[PDB]
């Protein structure tokens, strides 16, 4: 049982939540969800990021006071993330008392441990002025031990070459008033780069939680330099040096421990090109649940995510073909073709012996694999070896053939049997994809009257009453793919 923290980078306050976000969103709480079920203590935190003179310019226009427009954007983007059931167990923001505490007293801890320098520059005014730069360099040789300590991403372990060869410099943490962020103390007029406070966002998000649970000790206990918790940051490849460089080094030189692992993940295209805006390509989370559901897109982006840093294509035609020939045709269908017979001929109640043993077992057996899977985030493996299985359970019900042995007066037993055994191989199926698919399991537990864990399908359901089901999974067509697209060109 360990303890994990799991975070998402903070989305941009200025800017709605968009089909690119949710890869990322949906990656991670597909993995959290996934640690859960495996009995570990979670904490999968966020927040908006909400600091930066282009967000202190753009609320100037509407007219509104930036912290109108941060208050309204955190609503709409909490909205979004809760419509494709992104667990968090705290979403919170980067302008907050708790992330301008904990900002100030690593800065602190920063220029009073020697790591904070001084000095002046010219810039464009609508002129010099004093700035204030962290020491990254002084932190080399423990980034050098810490990323070669075989964690990070071989991709990432190599690309950050690129930019050693290019020497660390320090950083100017520091920007002058008007600027919508945190003033640094013992400085006027000044205040601190919102990338600086960015991250600290994610202890920020943090402190909140254990102060609202009123859990004095945890915050330390997941922070503190000899930490044996886990803590893990979901990212995209464009903000990959402050996770790997720049954090790493605030935290160790203010007496904090750096982060267990970057998670790096590739950008989402949508029919093999970058999204856009005139093609209605370019979509918004609110938009795609207005025609789909948010199980059917972590459906499509988990059987195409994988542990390396690779793109991921949104292919329309191929979304509506791979969602209703693996979850209708393959999964789904496995329930829904037994469960007539037992609902109408035996009152709901499965059998009480396992038909076939041995093909239980090859299910069971293969959880191993699958939870090593999802463990490192090999999702389209696990996936692949998920499908894989419910061929092999499609193919069982085809040989056994219930409908023909159904009007065969006397085999009632047979087809009892038969169906149960069909029931049993979904209930698996749908334990490993509980991870990917929060709805359809919510509704696959409702009709077999059992709450899905791990370790539960050690024991098959047997003499065991499961409900009436009305249609788990309706499938898709292009219309709909073809009516999101128009809408999405619509909207810009
Ligand atoms: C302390 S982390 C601070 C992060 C900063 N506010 C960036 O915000 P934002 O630009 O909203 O990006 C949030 C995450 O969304 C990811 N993506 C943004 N557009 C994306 C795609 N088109 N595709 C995949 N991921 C995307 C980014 O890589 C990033 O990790």
């Amino acid at each position: 049982a360990k303890k994990i923290l799991v975070t998402c980078a903070l989305p941009y306050a200025n800017g709605s939540i968009h089909l690119g976000h949710m890869l990322e969103h949906i990656q991670a709480d597909v993995w959290v969800r996934y640690q859960r079920m495996r009995g570990h203590e979670v904490n999968f935190i966020c927040a908006d990021d909400a600091h930066g003179t282009p967000i202190m310019l753009k609320a100037q226009q509407l007219g509104i006071t930036p912290e109108q427009m941060i208050g309204e954007m955190s609503q709409e983007h909490q909205t979004d993330f809760a419509g494709f059931n992104i667990s968090y167990d705290n979403y919170h923001s980067t302008h907050s008392e708790e992330n301008r505490q904990l900002s100030e007293l690593i800065y602190s801890r920063l220029k009073e441990n020697g790591f904070i320098k001084n000095r002046t520059i010219s810039q464009l005014y609508d002129r010099d002025s004093e700035h204030f730069f962290f020491d990254l360099p002084s932190f080399s040789e423990m980034l050098q031990a810490w990323t070669r300590s075989g964690a990070l991403q071989e991709q990432v372990a190599n690309k950050m070459q690129e930019w050693f060869e290019s020497g660390l410099q320090q950083w100017d943490i520091s920007r002058d008033a008007p600027y919508f962020g945190f003033e640094i103390p013992n400085a006027p007029g000044k205040y601190f780069y919102v990338w600086l406070d960015a991250p600290i966002g994610y202890m920020g998000s943090f402190k909140n939680l254990c102060d609202k649970r009123g859990d004095s000790v945890s915050f330390d206990e997941y922070w503190k330099k000899d930490s044996t918790a886990e803590l893990y940051h979901f990212i995209g490849k464009d903000i990959v040096y402050f996770h790997s460089l720049f954090w790493p080094a605030m935290l160790e030189g203010s007496n904090f421990r750096k982060p267990s692992n970057l998670f790096v993940h590739g950008y989402v295209t949508v029919n093999g090109a970058k999204m856009s805006k005139s093609r209605g390509t370019f979509i918004k989370a609110s938009t795609w649940l207005n025609h789909f559901d948010a199980d059917s897109l972590r459906y499509y982006y988990t059987a195409k995510l994988s542990s390396r840093i690779d793109d991921i294509d949104l292919n329309l035609e191929d979304f509506v073909q791979r969602v209703n020939a693996d979850i209708v045709n393959k999964v789904v269908n496995l329930a829904s073709r037994n469960a007539g017979f037992i609902n109408k001929r035996f009152d709901g109640v499965l059998a009480s012996e396992l038909a076939d043993p041995q093909l239980y077992k090859t299910f069971t057996d293969a959880a191993e694999v699958i939870g090593e899977a999802w463990e490192s985030r090999e999702f389209g493996k696990a996936v692949r070896e998920i499908m894989a299985l419910a061929d092999l359970a499609n193919r069982y019900v085809d040989e056994q053939a219930p409908w023909v042995v159904a009007k065969q007066e006397g085999r009632d037993a047979d087809l009892q049997a038969i169906c149960s055994m069909g029931i049993n191989l979904f209930r698996v199926l749908m334990t490993y994809l509980k991870p990917v698919l929060p709805k359809l399991t919510e509704r696959a537990e409702a009709f077999l009257n059992t709450e899905l864990t791990w370790d539960g399908i050690q024991q098959p359901l047997l003499g065991h009453k499961v409900n009436p089901f009305k249609a788990l999974y309706n499938r898709i067509d292009m219309r709909q793919v073809e009516a999101l697209v128009e809408a999405s060109k619509e909207e810009v």
